[PDB]
C-alpha cells in the first residue's frame, strides 16, 4: 500500500506515467483502437495478447513485469443512459479488484467513457464519481491522466473538495 494513499491529476500522455501499473481505456475486442488505447498499444503492444474482455470488465495482461489493466467502459452511442451508467460503474469496480490483486502501490487511470465512447456528452463528473466509488477503499496512490486544461482544473477541484 501507499504510506498516505492520495488522488492526483496530470495533463499528459498516460503512456508516459510514473506509476506501477496502467489502466487502458480498452475496446472489448483487444484491438489497437484510437486515443488512449492506441498510445497504450504503441507503448505496451505485448499486453494485447488475449486482452479481449466484455463491457463492464477489466482484464490484466503483463508487458514484461509491468501490468496493463484493460478496462472496457460502455460506448454511450449504443447503451441507454441507465444501462451505460451501470456498466461504467462496473468497469471501475473491476479495476479496483485488479489493482488490489496485483499489490501495486500506484496506478495511472484515464476517465473511462469520456472520449469517443461519450456519445457526444460531457461525462467528466459521472466518470470521475464512479472512479472514486471504486477506488476509495483501495490503498494505491491513484494518478488520473487527462488531455484538456479545463478538465485538469475541474478534476483537481473535485479531488481538493474532499480533502
Ligand atoms: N478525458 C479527457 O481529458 N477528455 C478531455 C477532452 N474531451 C472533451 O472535451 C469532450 C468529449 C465530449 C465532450 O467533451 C474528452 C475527455
Ligand atoms: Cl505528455
Ligand atoms: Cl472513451
Amino acid at each position: 500500500g501507499a504510506m498516505a494513499p492520495s488522488y492526483r491529476v496530470k495533463r499528459m500522455d498516460i503512456a508516459k506515467n510514473d506509476e506501477e501499473c496502467v489502466v487502458n481505456a480498452a475496446n472489448p475486442r483487444g484491438l489497437p483502437g484510437d486515443g488512449v488505447c492506441k498510445a497504450v498499444y504503441k507503448k505496451w503492444p505485448e499486453s494485447f495478447k488475449n486482452s479481449a474482455t466484455p463491457v463492464g470488465t477489466a482484464k490484466t495482461v503483463m508487458c514484461g513485469t509491468y501490468p496493463v489493466i484493460h478496462a472496457v467502459g460502455p460506448n454511450f452511442s449504443n447503451y441507454t443512459e441507465s444501462e451505460g451508467d451501470r456498466e461504467l460503474a462496473a468497469a471501475y469496480r473491476e479495476v479496483a479488484k485488479e489493482v488490489t490483486r496485483l499489490g501495486v502501490n500506484s496506478v495511472a487511470i484515464p476517465l473511462l467513457s469520456t472520449g469517443v465512447y461519450s456519445g457526444g456528452k460531457d461525462r467528466l463528473t459521472q466518470s470521475l464519481n464512479h472512479l472514486f466509488t471504486a477506488m476509495d477503499s483501495t490503498d494505491a496512490d491513484v494518478v488520473i491522466y487527462c488531455r484538456d486544461k479545463e478538465w485538469e482544473k475541474k478534476i483537481s477541484e473535485a479531488i481538493q473538495m474532499r480533502t
